[PDB]
């Protein structure tokens, strides 16, 4: 037997950085969860109880404090990029770093119609996530996303004219709810290493920016004919609008609302033009994916 | 043996409305997870075998999904007033309804600056809810509250002059950060019946704008010396704006951020007024109640 | 304004024992979480900023590890009443403590058929509970339980002759699923202090297990009208086996199973007598409650 | 723009079955979740509206319970072949089909040392798990696994020789809790259709079962040098014991007890051999991966 894939590193570090202004008074938090997983000339460690090639998971930990000491942590695809390639430069043995960062929100409090400058609200549990992947001599590779955005819309999603066959019960609509948790991710052009990430680091907030009106603006304007016809304009807008973007993709749940006939009691009108009370299903769900690339 | 207390019902009744105003095109939408909980003359179920003295859950489940399409879903206490005077109405021998709702944020999206007529967001997983006991002879007691409001100041907490004894390793700190998710309760004054609530509707959304704003107002302008003492200036204040209110209570946990002394690795100063990279605790916490009344 | 009740204290604060027996090289493991609140002569911290009353979380915390060092965790009865005789004797001003022990199951592997000395299995999630309240001049009141038992059974379980009007849909049934989540819970004598609970020691062991198994094979054998009545069974047997209980509470969701009409496909016969295949609902779900007690 | 990938269907399908020997008595529950998700020539219902190419999600849906109701649902290898090979066959445009399945443990109760008829308990939230491509052309790929198998032992795990730098804080150790949650994966040799599958269906139970039975021996006999020593011998063995099987992939959280020091209180000893109260970190947690094959 063989190690034919390995790869080990610390899971689950939570991450506070604050920014003092000490002119203005102002204060500025960054939260993240971090996963640096490592892989290299590390086989020995799993046959032969080699631990001289381990860097020891704490090890990590301290890294990936000490590197948020030292540098800024956003955007998180430049922080990301640093501590991956922080890893394959000090230890020659190591030859992938794949970092992984989850922000969470810490949104500044208005008070009195004014900015709080130190009180923060999370105002959504929506994520904003990279996937840093370094990769020795094959440059860093950048995935960049949103998730557990949740929308509904009460109107303007319809849904007919699919395959209809005897495994078919579900009835055409030209009205009904659409509800979903958004998960986007745009995938970043290969880049050399960190001076490359650098040279486009404005462009990250841009586009995390981009991604997330084109994907609110759109799913509020369609009238949408399909989730997949949605989420493809979604898509194709966001490409049009950076070209270091590579691909788009988005995973879309269908978190279904069904009506409910209530004409058994009295006679009462709840369903077509009348239906203004629903059940909302926690299970099952569509799930609809989709990778859009140019042509 | 014998019956001491009983009382039975649905839980987690996933409710959705929608409001369309046909004028306007505007359309509003409510979404709830309801809990109807009976007592009465039932004791015969659990001794007996006796079902006749049961409402089947399946019904009570049904019956919440009529009222809420024959009546307003909103303000949530006059709601779950209305959905439990129905019980004890209708069946001579329940003689309690205890309603429970969870009420989902839907906020309408502004799309290029303009609000949006059937699209929203959950633009957090802040709860308000209610508690409505109506107990027959007894009128209707409605808790509101506010849940699941999570906030964070990154400095104006302060925590010295506690109890130190051999048990004690705690340092005094005159500057940290302060973190809790809020959940506050505001208990109404007894009402008698559905025509008194009916007669205080406008006050179930204004006494909970209230008691968020002065939460947020509070937490975020109180250089804190405990939890304790913000969380007392904050019901203090609730209950000097609505004279219907008899208590307040706030449940907060201290969801701590520990220093991270970086000064083995290089001399880095990372602790006191250098302090910037922290250690978010996932557990444990502290947890700080209580409940102020009038004097 | 006043304070009308205040407690304050840690949560979540895990803990883990192990016990090893030199001589035999067997090791046992205690895994726990602990809650403990504190009330007393603390208003002035609310009130006045008056950090001088408050015992420190953070102390709290440390006097758990502490108390779990120089005592014996199990039965966690003991170990509660232990815990919270500690602080209303320590501390003068300090009047009532309210400590919650949820166990974790760490059940011994057998390897080849031999119980192993050091190596355990988390069998289940079930867990068993205390909530031990000492109130300073009013002795110790301990509530056991266990919970997140998850059981099912396909049949022996019947539901008829319940009301019947104009809000009811609900089929009668003679043969259906029953399944749920038990929450048992029985509340001691009230004991006088740590004396009296010694006295009683192994009772605790031996009431949880009377409890696990009376729940067990009632709900396998009872050929069931109602959760209603078969909870009831449940409880009446655990009071006739210990009379140093008072009350036992079961708290038993319905976890709905619902047949699945596919008469629509090919003619296919999967209800009554022929089903075979079932919708496992996730929600809503029945809740059904009692307590009982001597008469 | 173009669509690169895609793939749509029903995820979270709840899914029980009953089988009932009339002869005995006895029954037998089996309870699943299954995510079934499609490609095909579908790219028109992304790019064009066209919704003709879609087999609604809720058809697939009401598929997964006919094919239940038709077919066993044990083992979960081969209910997923039969279920993808249904859409591919069914459907000229369809050309993968990939399912997930969960199976949930309801093992049979024995009460009063008897197996019940009946009555079954959720022994663990451990699960047994298969992802089944069917791809058109390309026969059925199979990954069986296990996961949510929590154990610890409480000795005879170290860990020291590991790499030390200016980053590392961390003792070496001879003596340290290990605790993890087993997720370990055998990937089949690829089948060339449902015939090859079932010709190996008593080899899927088969291999679960020695999968489970080596990792739990190996976990418990193993002095530990490192999480990935150990998981390197369970995957060699399991590869020994199935020819059928070409890599095996084990993914670990370490899941760290601390020691806490209590020496500033009264100069208590519980650090190193007098070590008896520990800290469970819920996290951060070391993360350790390999797949493992032949040579
Ligand atoms: O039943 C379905 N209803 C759907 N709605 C949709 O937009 N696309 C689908 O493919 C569908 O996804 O859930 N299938
Ligand atoms: O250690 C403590 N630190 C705290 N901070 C606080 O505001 N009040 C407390 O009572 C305290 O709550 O967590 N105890
Ligand atoms: O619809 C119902 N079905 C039930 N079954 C039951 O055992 N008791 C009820 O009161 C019931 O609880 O869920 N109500
Ligand atoms: O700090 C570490 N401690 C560990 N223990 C281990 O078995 N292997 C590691 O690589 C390690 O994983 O968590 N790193």
């Amino acid at each position: 037997s063989a190690v034919k894939a390995a790869r080990y590193g610390k899971d689950n570090v939570r991450v506070y950085k604050v920014h003092k202004d000490e002119k203005t008074g102002v204060q500025t938090v960054y939260e993240m969860t971090v996963c640096v997983l490592l892989e290299g000339e590390i086989e020995t460690s799993y046959t032969k109880a080699d631990n001289s090639v381990i860097v020891a998971t704490d090890s990590i930990k301290n890294t990936i404090y000490i590197t948020a000491k030292q540098n800024p942590v956003t955007p998180p695809e430049l922080f990301g990029s640093i501590l991956g390639t922080h890893f394959i430069e000090k230890y020659n043995h190591i030859h992938a770093a794949h970092v992984n960062i989850v922000c969470h929100r810490w949104t500044r409090m208005d008070i009195d119609g004014k900015p709080h400058p130190h009180s923060f609200i999370r105002d959504s549990e929506e994520k904003r996530n990279v996937q840093v992947d370094v990769v020795e001599g094959k440059g860093i590779d950048i995935k960049s996303s949103l998730s557990g955005l949740t929308v509904l819309k009460s109107t303007n999603s319809q849904f007919w004219g699919f395959l209809r066959d005897e495994y078919t019960t579900l009835k055409e609509t030209w009205d009904r709810i659409l509800s979903t948790d958004v998960d986007a991710t745009w995938q970043w052009k290969n880049f050399s290493g960190l001076q490359e990430v650098r040279s486009h680091v404005p462009k990250f907030d841009a586009t995390w920016a981009t991604a997330r009106e084109v994907t609110l603006k759109t799913f509020a304007e369609d009238n949408s004919a399909s989730v997949q016809a949605t989420m493809y304009k979604m898509a194709e807008q966001i490409l049009a609008r950076q070209q270091l973007i590579e691909t788009v993709e988005y995973s879309l749940p269908n978190k279904h609302y069904f009506e409910i006939d209530l004409s058994w009691h009295k006679g009462l009108q709840n369903t077509g033009k009348n239906a203004e009370v629903f059940a909302p299903q926690s299970d099952p769900n569509g799930l609809i994916k989709c990778t859009v690339g140019r042509s």
